[PDB]
């Protein structure tokens, strides 16, 4: 029937939209994870440099 054909079409849209949404959410999660990893690594680098500076300060006191 035409109602069954409409239903199948809607079903396909639902499946395609769910897949697309998950891809979008995953893409955003990855972008956010990268922003975070960059900040964490930068913070660690700063701590490394700070310790070297402090060590040098103590040695020349």
């Amino acid at each position: 029937t035409d109602q069954l054909k409409k239903a199948k079409a809607e079903a396909q849209v639902i499946i395609e939209q769910a897949n697309k949404r998950r891809s979008q959410i995953l893409d955003e999660a990855k972008a956010e994870a990268e922003q975070e990893r960059t900040k964490i690594v930068a913070q660690a680098q700063a701590e490394i440099e700070a310790e070297r500076k402090r060590a040098r300060e103590e040695l020349r006191k």
